[PDB]
């Protein structure tokens, strides 16, 4: 029968024997439990030790397997995903699905993974009430036998599968067997750009119910105009005989404090010409001036459910966290509690690189903790229903939460083919009103969404209705059909950008501040989707925030996104790397693509975290004179744990600093005025530092916590005073192959035939192991590459458009090499032209001036032919003899910062280890540079003017030549590369040019001027 | 200060060179002990009677942006037309040169003036690469003016009756100019990205004679 019906190429059976969803259970049979969230008895876990038998399809499951253990099965860990223990390969593909697109076929080949237990199960539970197993996570379909009996089927991933057990079960020993299927019909509404896994990889867990039991409770908040009032109403129903003696009470709790209590008899209101419903009551309290929970301040009250005798006796409690807050659209604004929201979001993948798809408490608490204090307030479950947990850390540690059905059909052509088809309607419904039916008490959950990446149908719109219809209290939006269809409440692109429209055909992304105006728009703007955070990327994201702030209707989005989903592989001596798609042997695969988030997969930072920090502060600064201006972004609390520390500093040197607490109510502001500032005695800028401190710890952040900064230039007194005239004089020794300049134990070389300095003499030491060189490429990003599948290349990106110009194999020759002597100085001349296939690309036109001091300055101006494309950087780059310790300088940072990543870093004196000056993205590109630099201090070596700077020991020869970081091997010396000018990085996407205009080297004449001297 | 602010001199140095001579020069201005500017110069006469002038400028953050960084002279030439490989033919200014085109434009020095009502800055041409003016033309990449008339006399006549003819010409030849602005005219309305706030300026012009 279970061969025959094969239901997992069946659209219209999504399960069988699968009890109704509902809101987290624990059946407490003490309501002191319930209010204290303590552990339940009569819920118990079943993760831990199982047995596993991987088999290449479901027929060749042997029948044995039903009735006892396989002795070729292994012993593993359960939650688990069956890829992660090495059975078989995962699969990362995009937007192709993985298996051939046949609804509702899936291959004869299906990857079975045959779990099993032996447990005990105690004669107390049998002998009444009712016991149900409940199966949080199944990847992607399964049937459940038990003691050799067939008990049902489910699927959707995403969500718990739960089978009445009371039937099947015996008193003593008894065996489950799962047979878990990698592909179902369930597999073409599973095509999120993730890893392709399967298994049993969340908890296993079986709970005991009476007969008469709460089967389903909601509860609503509603409020007064003020929120001084609030009526709480929930609604409970029960299955089991109906009694006259049955009551309900509903408590809500504020810490050990009972502010309201309700108990009635079974028997609803009339609700048509039938009557109502007899197994429903709706209790309704009243609570005055209640605390509201936001995720500034996640105030939670506790509601118990008690179902019991009229006499007292209780039957069986339940309960859930309470929190006050009323979401609603108003004249085109999302209000919390009243107020405008300004979403600081994230979307967040369950991802570990461990333990594939199985998700963890630590894990969890460790992306809050890091999302909070990097001042993110809201999170998109990209794109699927969460893990349990994950809502109900969210409630206590305050994060508005995307809550998102586990339907995704973007491989399909065209995408709505499914999603507009009656067929498909019952199996995207069950992954809509499931998630409804289990996550709708959370306070966390603000907006329901249908999914993601699957076009817009006739069935979304559907499925839209019914949600507005069963809960009213939060939004519902969709981006599927381009980002404003009628399914949706928000408009809400992915990676449409600030200012620039992407007119494409029926879909088009346009300026998000153009959209909000569109005739006849008047809904609120969202992104579920921006900032691709590929590699070295985030580039341009304060323009997002300027918009955001500037403009009522923009009220934010979620960045894209927060974890790289690499996984480790292990060398031979098992040594651990970071692995992308066709690490694998899995193919076809999109390679580097998974990997897109602010964080590495064990949650180390990229740069483009720090970035997002800064833009997203809550604090906002302006400086008038003396005075700062203090405005707080704030909604609810007033900054009480917030002080202003300020430093004033000349070049990196401290002159004054102070604190002032903050005193700020929210959206008000604060003018804290300067002391007189004492008037440097030395030339240089003077640059104020603003920082926002938390003194106190909090539940998601240490004392000392910086949330907050801010630094502008103030006055400048610029050098007058000439350098006293050095003694020494150096000479020029002309030969035929070379202009050799000598000053005391000081040599410099250049090359007559190729016109660069190839080398520099101090002593009889060697300072250069490769010539002076100048550079116009990049090892290319992620965002130059431009790629988001595989097979497909656009000739516009930047990558391609080097590569076709000859950028990269440009030839360099020369056109003048000339010395002359100076009173107190020798002047080399130089002027190389780079060309490919005739055309010239490049002139570089360069002065070398050593003088009595022994310092180098160097004048570089360089001409860029205008139909070439744009050059990454104008600079130079050298390979030195020494390695250093540290690095040190004058200029932005700490952190790697780009022309179009540099708000974050701050400008004053730096000093790190030169491994800190490399970034270790996964795939190999252009990293760590370090932008608006006055000095540069390394060995022996300094460097002044006003430059970007990389440092490393990898050229970006090898940066271009590979492919994952592991293999990257420390070259001999340090390579430098010092730039006059360096194009952004982009990012608004990563799959096409992205590059703002006015990051762009479009200006056709570049002038920068370095000197180059012995520290 | 900007219009008070008088040049000191710093350095003013000559060198022969193998086919040339260098001189090398270095000025500042100050107002009551601030420096505004700083101006730092090479000018290479070579054996072909070129004369290249290389200009690096520095402006004091905390000092308001400056009107335009660029030369200004009063040759004693009066010829009849001016040619220039630049933008044009008309008056253009970095806000306001959409409609000019580049191309080789020839005119009589006198539509090298805008006769405004009341006088101010007038006539640039932006975007140029060669300016022909008698036996002079100068190379680069340039904004300039042209006319009898100096900033100073314009600066102080307040209607256009009441202008002379100087002796000779004055040429203003700048690296850069802030825009015009235009938003409204009661308030600062030139745009942040027309404003010389760079900190550090650089051009180059090559002068020879015809
Ligand atoms: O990492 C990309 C990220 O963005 C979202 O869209 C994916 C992207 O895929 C490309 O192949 C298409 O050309 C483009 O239309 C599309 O934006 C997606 O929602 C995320 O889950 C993820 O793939
Ligand atoms: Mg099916
Ligand atoms: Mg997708
Ligand atoms: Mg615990
Ligand atoms: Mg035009
Ligand atoms: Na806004
Ligand atoms: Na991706
Ligand atoms: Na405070
Ligand atoms: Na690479
Ligand atoms: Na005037």
């Amino acid at each position: 029968v279970v061969l025959q019906r094969r239901d997992w190429e069946n659209p219209g059976v999504t399960q069988l024997n699968r009890l109704a969803a509902h809101p987290p259970f624990a059946s407490w049979r003490n309501s002191e439990e319930a209010r204290t969230d303590r552990p339940s008895q009569q819920l118990r876990s079943l993760n831990g030790e199982w047995r596993f038998a991987w088999f290449p399809a479901p027929e060749a499951v042997p029948e044995s397997w039903l009735e006892c253990d396989l002795p070729e099965a292994d012993t593993v860990v359960v939650p688990s995903n069956w890829q992660m223990h090495g059975y078989d390969a995962p699969i990362y593909t995009n937007v192709t699905y993985p298996i051939t697109v046949n609804p509702p076929f899936v291959p004869t080949e299906n990857p079975t993974g045959c779990y099993s237990l032996t447990f005990n199960v105690d004669e107390s539970w049998l002998q009444e009430g009712q016991t149900r197993i409940i199966f949080d996570g199944v990847n992607s379909a399964f049937h459940l036998w038990c003691n050799g009996r067939w008990v049902g089927y489910g699927q959707d991933s995403r969500l718990p599968s739960e089978f009445d057990l009371s039937a099947f079960l015996r008193a003593g020993e008894n065996r489950l067997a799962v047979m878990v299927l990698r592909w179902s019909d369930g597999s073409y509404l599973e095509d999120q750009d993730m890893w392709r896994m399967s298994g049993i990889f969340r908890d296993v867990s079986l709970l005991h119910k009476p007969t008469t039991q709460i089967s389903d409770f909601h509860v609503a908040t509603r409020f007064n105009d003020d929120f001084s009032r609030a009526v709480l109403e929930a609604e409970v129903q029960m299955c089991g005989e109906l009694r006259d003696y049955l009551r309900v009470t509903v408590s809500l709790w504020q810490g050990e404090t009972q502010v309201a209590s309700g108990t009635a008899p079974f028997g609803g209101e009339i609700i048509d010409e039938r009557g109502g419903y007899a197994d429903r009551v709706t209790l309704r309290l009243n609570v005055e001036n209640p605390k509201l929970w936001s995720a500034e301040i996640p105030n939670l009250y506790r509601a118990v459910v008690e179902l019991h005798t009229a006499d007292g006796t209780l039957i069986e409690a339940e309960a859930c966290d309470v929190g006050f807050r009323e979401v609603r659209i108003e004249n085109g604004l999302l209000l919390l509690n009243g107020k405008p929201l300004l979403i600081r979001g994230v979307n967040r993948h369950e991802h570990h690189p461990l333990h594939g798809q199985v998700m963890d408490e630590q894990t969890m608490v460790q992306d809050i903790l890091l999302m909070k204090q990097n001042n993110f307030n809201a999170v998109r479950c990209s794109h699927y229903p969460n893990h349990p947990l994950w809502y109900t850390l969210c409630d206590r540690y305050g994060l508005y939460v995307v809550d998102e059905a586990n339907i995704e059909t973007h491989g399909m052509v065209p995408m709505n083919r499914l999603t507009d088809d009656p067929r498909w309607l019952p199996a995207m419904s069950e992954r809509v009103t499931r998630m409804v039916q289990r996550d709708r008490n959370h306070p966390s959950v603000i907006i329901w969404s249908l999914g993601n990446e699957s076009g817009h149908g006739a069935n979304h719109d559907a499925l839209y209705r019914w949600i507005k219809s069963v809960d009213p209290s939060r939004p519902v939006q969709y981006e599927g059909g381009g980002a404003d269809t009628t399914a949706t409440d928000i408009i809400c692109p992915m990676y449409a950008r600030v200012d620039e429209d992407q007119p494409f055909p029926a879909v088009p992304k346009w300026s998000i501040k153009k959209w909000l105006s569109l005739p006849g728009e008047t809904r609120p703007l969202i992104l579920c989707e921006y900032a691709h955070a590929m590699g070295n990327s985030l580039g341009g994201f304060a323009k997002y925030w300027q918009a955001f702030r500037q403009y009522p209707r923009l009220q934010g989005g979620f960045v894209w996104d927060w974890v790289d989903q690499s996984l480790i592989k292990y060398d031979e001596n098992g040594n651990p790397w970071s692995a992308y798609g066709g690490d694998f042997g899995d193919t076809p695969n999109d390679r580097q693509f998974c990997m897109n988030g602010l964080v590495f997969a064990d949650r180390t930072p990229h740069p483009a975290l720090t970035e997002a920090k800064h833009q997203q502060q809550f604090f906002q600064f302006r400086l008038s004179g003396q005075t700062i201006e203090v405005t707080s972004e704030y909604l609810f609390r007033h900054s009480d744990n917030e002080l202003l520390h300020w430093m004033v500093a000349l070049d990196g040197k401290p002159l004054a600093s102070g604190e002032v607490p903050l005193d700020v109510a929210p959206q008000g502001k604060q003018l804290i005025e300067l002391p007189e500032l004492p008037q440097p005695e030395s030339a240089g800028q003077l640059w104020l530092t603003v920082r926002v401190v938390q003194p106190n710890a909090t539940a998601w952040s240490e004392a000392g916590h910086i949330s907050a900064w801010q630094q502008w230039r103030l006055a400048e007194n610029l050098s007058v005073t000439l350098p006293a005239a050095s003694h020494a004089i150096p000479h020029l020794t002309t030969s035929e192959m070379d202009f050799c300049i000598e000053l005391g134990n000081k040599r410099w070389q250049f090359n007559r035939q190729s016109g660069f300095l190839s080398q520099m003499w101090i002593g009889d030491k060697k300072q250069l192991l490769t010539p002076l060189r100048d550079q116009f490429t990049r090892a290319p990003l992620d965002n130059d590459i431009a790629v988001s599948e595989a097979t497909r290349i656009d000739p516009n990106a930047w990558v391609e458009r080097w590569k076709a110009a000859g950028h990269y194999q440009a030839e360099a020759a020369l056109l003048q090499c000339t010395a002359d002597t100076l009173a107190d100085a020798v002047l080399i001349t130089t002027a190389h032209a780079w060309q490919h296939q005739g055309k010239t690309l490049f002139i570089s036109r360069k002065t070398y001036r050593i003088d009595g001091s022994g310092q180098m300055a160097i004048t570089v101006d360089v001409e860029v032919a205008s139909d070439t494309p744009h050059p990454a950087r104008i600079g130079l780059n050298c390979q030195l003899a020494q390695v250093a310790e540290r690095v040190n300088w004058l200029g932005l940072g700490p952190q790697e910062n780009y022309p179009d990543r540099l708000t974050a870093a701050c400008f004053d004196r730096w000093d790190l280890p030169l491994s800190d000056m490399y970034t270790p993205y996964v795939f190999p590109s252009e990293n760590g540079l370090r932008c608006g630099t006055r000095e540069l201090n390394y060995g022996p070596h300094q460097w002044r003017g006003d430059f970007q700077f990389n440092i490393s020991r990898y050229s970006q020869q090898q940066l271009m030549e590979t492919s994952h970081r592991h293999l990257l091997h420390a070259e001999e010396g340090t390579w430098l590369n010092i730039d006059g000018f360096h194009m952004g990085i982009g990012g608004d996407d990563s799959w096409s040019p992205s590059v703002s205009a006015e990051f762009q080297l479009s200006a056709g004449r570049y002038h920068y001027q370095l000197v180059w001297c012995q520290k």
